[PDB]
């Protein structure tokens, strides 16, 4: 598994606490739902696991040297279902938004869905670093 | 297998949320089908897998010393077609768009067929990155 | 465990002591609740843990070659379970404050919850370094 | 085997897919068909599997001290023509066009046959990256 | 354990001996007390020795494949007390000081108590390298 | 063996397709025939192919300590043989041409014999990238 | 142990003998008692003698399963004593001198308390390098 | 063995085919015999073999401890014949030119014996590259 | 043991022979001895060394579990002598001298005892490299 | 053994055939002769041929615990003779020779013995490159 | 050993031979008689031997767990021996002369004793190259 909840509004990761972050203000348009799928895209872990609960459920059906056939093909069968099974618990849902600052720049955000609900019209503050940023509500 | 859905145009990958994206408008014309082909040229996973089912499957003909020459046949002529079949389940369809944008310059994008069609005449807005962009409809 | 107390304003790592830190002056806005997700992404060693404890719980049950299938199922479904219990343990309630310097300048920091109580309206003076501050009451 | 069926004007491979291509238009002149030989020159993965297929061919004459000197002749037989083997199947058929733009520069490119068949005097658009171009009928 | 002793006032490290350092002078303002935190936050030799003395205590009951599970459950039992006390020795009590110049500049330092006591009000020299310094009462 | 036909006027290798290369006109004079030498100098797949086949002619002379005396003495003269013969199939021909381009300037290349006959007085053109080139009739 | 005797006024370290070294004069004030410690923080020597040490001295006591508890105790409360130890035999005393040279310009430096006594009022010679002083009487 | 029968001027190394090279004329004069030392200086292939047929050339005198004696004196006695014999069958014979081109400039260059007879007083044609030189016949 | 016996006046190491070398001239005031402490701090040698002399002399007492114990204290109780001995060896004698040169700059140099002997007022030439020096009398 | 006959004036290294080298003319004064001694200063090879022909010369006087120290004191004293013997067949005469050239500059230079003979008054033409010269007779 | 015979002024090391060096005069005074020591300070090859030589003398006495006592005994009090002995066989005797050029300016070389006597007051000529120099009599 991977804890990726550190992408929400409302948590921060303990490597940016006590540090200096600016701020600026805008207006919020056009946000639209969006999924977000985490994780890495060579998927090993789920493999192994796959591989063993399958070879290991092989051994119960048949003797002789009819029995290291089925723990062979059920080794594969199982290893290809590990990969199918871990690439779908590490998918979440977000949304997108569109905010136009007072500079009269525009720009947009995809920040995971929370527990508070955005509307066409609003208020929002920017924490911002080089090279990111938090939304927060008025 | 390789997941690669995160070449849509709805799906994020998780290494991009919280930062910052710019915004472009612009036209479309001239759409053409496509398809796509991930992973990677030199297959070795399906390599070994076709190997050793492959090889557990030739010890169950013969006996004495005509069990071996089985085996040692079955393992490679199921090699190669490890590889036959594991680069054919990478394999999706997608579209190409020619998007003419408001600054007088022209492009292409290629993009992953998803659930929403594309017409010649239609509006779209470009979220640009460094070099990085996804095309969203009205 | 990770041992993230050093993120308090009333306690100094020992890597930043007998060292010199600039003073400036500022007051204080808009303090708001936050948690606080310390610790690695990629729990490993919650695994581990998982995987023996679970593994020999599948001995006790059955014998022949059903006690194999148990210890193998055993193994796997206890290391899902120790990455998620060693990544909630890892989680503290912290505060985000928003300073506005006497510069004319207007900041933001997070910091963890302690024993004194933040309010809006009062003086604190900032304790730096580069990209590193303290903040503490008057 | 290598798959080299992405050296076509009908197929992307992923890389490529979600970035900026620019475009020109052109004029066609003086096909000739020509031969692509892919894979690579030192043909390792022929020599392994004709070695062990060729070797155990061998036990199956004689006996004594003359089942060795034929296992280790058949060695050496069956390697070298494993790479007389595995560089036969690589080998593809394209054409070579010569395209002149509407700029005034005269350019050539060569590419994989397909089911499109290219005629002395038409008319070509090119999709170009940084040193990467396809082409493709009106 | 670690021994940071070295971080008093009257105790100097020996590869900072036989070196030139200068001298300024101040006056000092506004002492508080502060607790210090030194070793590393990753604690290994704790887990170790926690894990060792924990498992040896689970021989002693039980017998037959039941004693097993009782040394497997010790086992880390202790791992976690282990980081659990060497993260409790390694926690001392120390000042911080805010002394004002005489150029006209302010800073402030931190540093281990030890048998001189601070007073508002009192000239201190201070004795300073290129990023460190040792305060010294007159 | 190493499959050095892509040294010819009529094969691409696969590294060097859809890629943008130059073109230039010129005029051929004085070709004369030259061998060509590929592969690499210290032959090593050479010697141990020898060493094996010709240690293995050696147990079916002699017993008793006068078999190893046999053995060892054709491991080196089988040896040697394999360098000897493993550096003559790697052996073609060629030509050498003298062209000079319609610049003023003279150049001369070489290149394998294919099934076309080049002669004196024609026209060719060149195509060309950063230090390559090859060269086809009109 | 660690020779911190090299720390003197009156011996000198073989890797800067037969080398040049600047000469300046200077009076000496306000000398006070300094303690020094050498060696080094983590200390990795003292843990393994007093845990063989203390392991050895747990085998005499009971006998069953009894002695391996005993043991293993044994072991843990002997290593942390070995540190207790070993980073108490490398603590000096030593003298800190503020010296003002004939230049204007006020320095201090810390050296190891010998068999010469230094008083306030007195003729001092510098002996220096870069980034090395040696303090020597009259 | 080395196979330096690259080294004249009726064969190339396949690293230097499809390039461009430039050319020069020149003139004829001064030819003297020489020879050419090729391989390596530090001789370990001779070594080896050598040692090995000396070796087991010992076994075959004596019985008992006079035959360890025999074995290590013959291992030695044939590991210097043999870089005695494997560094004189890398040595050929070549002729030394000097050519004085139409510049105005004079050079010489070495080059192995062939089966064409340079003369003083002949035209010869320079086909060169960066830092290489081929000289051939009008 | 180290051969410190390269740092006098009469002895070149020979690293330093066939090079030139500069030289100047200079007065002698004010010589007083010194002792010179050569080798390393961190004394390995010696450690091993008193510890297996030490070990040794273990078994002769006693028997059964109480050799061990024996045995342990003595490994310990002579490593610790180890490094007591092996820097007690490592101690020379030498002297300091002030030279004045005939520029009007002044400088000291350290250089072991031997058998001449350095007075007050007297000439001396300096043969000097790049921070190197050698001091030999008139 | 290390042949160094590559360091006469007719003798030319195979890395250095093909390529371009420059003339002058000079005059020779003042021959000399000189000794040569080439390989390298850390004898390694010798000392494990004499190691192992000193050893196995051991074994065959004495018996029982007598015979362990022969051999032991055999493999040194033929391990010290190895280098003796090593570097004296490395030992060959030379010449040394000081030329003027035509540009009024004068340089020396040392070449191996051969069987032409140089005396005081002659032509001779340096043959140059890069930091490389061979003199050769008129 | 070490062989610092290439430290006269008769022989050359084998790298420098074939190579250009510059040519000067000059005149001689002050010639005084000097020791060379070679090699390396820290002498790993003598205490090996030394080692050996004396563990093998420790046997033939006593008998039991006297006997262990011996051989450990003999071993270091051989070692230490051998760092004795290998560190006086090379030391070799020279000379160091101070020359003074044409040009005005003076410096002194330092080289081994060979077969001829120099005086005060004598030519010589230097072959040097970049900071390497050769002194040879008139
Ligand atoms: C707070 C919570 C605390 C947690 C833990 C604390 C509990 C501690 C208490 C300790 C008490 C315990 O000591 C008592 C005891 O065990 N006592 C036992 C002990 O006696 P003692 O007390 O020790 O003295 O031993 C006896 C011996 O048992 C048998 O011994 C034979 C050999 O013994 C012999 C011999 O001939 O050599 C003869 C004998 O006389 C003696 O001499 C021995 C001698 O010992 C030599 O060593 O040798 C074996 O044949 P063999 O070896 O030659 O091959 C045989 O297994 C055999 O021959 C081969 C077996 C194997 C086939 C079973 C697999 C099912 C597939 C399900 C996957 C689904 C895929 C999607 O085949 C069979 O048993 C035939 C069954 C056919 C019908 C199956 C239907 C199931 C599917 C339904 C699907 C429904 C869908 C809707 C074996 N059965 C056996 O050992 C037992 C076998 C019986 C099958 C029951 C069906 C349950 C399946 C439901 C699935 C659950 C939900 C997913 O059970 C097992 O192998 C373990 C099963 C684990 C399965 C987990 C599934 C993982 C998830 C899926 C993974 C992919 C047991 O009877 C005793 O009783 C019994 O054991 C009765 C017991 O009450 C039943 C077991 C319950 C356990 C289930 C829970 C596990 C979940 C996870 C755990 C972490
Ligand atoms: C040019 C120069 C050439 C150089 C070399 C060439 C010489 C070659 C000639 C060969 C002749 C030789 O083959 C003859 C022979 O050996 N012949 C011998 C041979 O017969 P074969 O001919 O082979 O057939 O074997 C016989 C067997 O001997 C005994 O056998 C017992 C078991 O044998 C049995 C059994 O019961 O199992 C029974 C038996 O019947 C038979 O069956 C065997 C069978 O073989 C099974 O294997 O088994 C052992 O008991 P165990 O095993 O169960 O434990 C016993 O040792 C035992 O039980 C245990 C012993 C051990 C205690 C000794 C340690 C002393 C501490 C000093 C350190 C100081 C610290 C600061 O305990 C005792 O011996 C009790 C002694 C109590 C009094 C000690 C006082 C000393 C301190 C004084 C301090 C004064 C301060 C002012 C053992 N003694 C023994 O094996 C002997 C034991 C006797 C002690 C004498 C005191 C000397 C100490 C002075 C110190 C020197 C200066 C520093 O001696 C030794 O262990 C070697 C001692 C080496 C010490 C070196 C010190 C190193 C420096 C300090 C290091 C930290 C010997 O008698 C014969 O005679 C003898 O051997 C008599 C002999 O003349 C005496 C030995 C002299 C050697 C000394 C020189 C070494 C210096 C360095 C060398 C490089
Ligand atoms: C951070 C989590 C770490 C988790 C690792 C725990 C591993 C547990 C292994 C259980 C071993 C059971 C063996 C079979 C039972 C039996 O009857 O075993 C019997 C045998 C000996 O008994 P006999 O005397 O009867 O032969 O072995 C033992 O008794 C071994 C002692 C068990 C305890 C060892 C301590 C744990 C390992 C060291 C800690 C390392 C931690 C590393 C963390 C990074
Ligand atoms: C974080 O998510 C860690 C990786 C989780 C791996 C989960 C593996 C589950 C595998 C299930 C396989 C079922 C096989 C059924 C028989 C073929
Ligand atoms: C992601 O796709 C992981 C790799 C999947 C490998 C699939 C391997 C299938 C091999 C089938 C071989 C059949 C052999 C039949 C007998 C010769
Ligand atoms: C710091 O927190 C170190 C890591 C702590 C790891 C804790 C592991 C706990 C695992 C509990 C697993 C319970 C399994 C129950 C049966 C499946
Ligand atoms: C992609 O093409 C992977 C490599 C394919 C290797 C094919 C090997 C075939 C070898 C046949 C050898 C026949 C030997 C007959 C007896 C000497
Ligand atoms: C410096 O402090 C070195 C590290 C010290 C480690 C101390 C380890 C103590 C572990 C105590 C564990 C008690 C277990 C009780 C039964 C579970
Ligand atoms: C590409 O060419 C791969 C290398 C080919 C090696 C061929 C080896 C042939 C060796 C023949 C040796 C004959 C020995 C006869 C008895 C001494
Ligand atoms: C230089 O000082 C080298 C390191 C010295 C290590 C000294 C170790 C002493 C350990 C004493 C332990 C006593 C244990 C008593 C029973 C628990
Ligand atoms: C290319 O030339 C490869 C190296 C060739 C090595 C040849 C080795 C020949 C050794 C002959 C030794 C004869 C020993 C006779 C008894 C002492
Ligand atoms: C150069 O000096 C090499 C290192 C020398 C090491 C010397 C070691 C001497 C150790 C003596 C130990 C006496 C132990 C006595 C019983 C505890
Ligand atoms: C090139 O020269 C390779 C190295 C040659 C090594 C020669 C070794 C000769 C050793 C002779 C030793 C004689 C020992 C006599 C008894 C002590
Ligand atoms: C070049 O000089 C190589 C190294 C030479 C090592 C010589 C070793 C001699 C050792 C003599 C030791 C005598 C021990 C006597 C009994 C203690």
């Amino acid at each position: 598994c991977v804890n990726n909840d550190t992408l929400s509004g409302d948590v921060y990761t303990a490597s940016e606490a006590k540090q200096v972050q600016n701020v600026s203000y805008g207006t919020i348009v056009n946000v639209r739902p969006v999924q977000i799928q985490g994780g890495d895209d060579s998927n090993v872990i789920g493999a192994i696991g796959g591989a063993v609960l399958g070879g290991f459920l092989g051994n119960t059906v048949g003797g002789g040297t009819g029995r290291s056939l089925a723990t062979a093909a059920g080794a594969v069968a199982g290893g290809v279902a590990g990969q199918g099974v871990q690439s779908a618990m590490n998918k979440t849902q977000g949304v997108e938004l569109e905010i136009r600052k007072d500079d009269g720049n525009t720009i947009m955000v995809v920040q995971k869905q929370g527990n508070t609900r955005f509307s066409p019209g609003q208020r929002v503050v920017l924490a911002s670093n080089g090279s990111q940023v938090t939304v927060s509500p008025r």
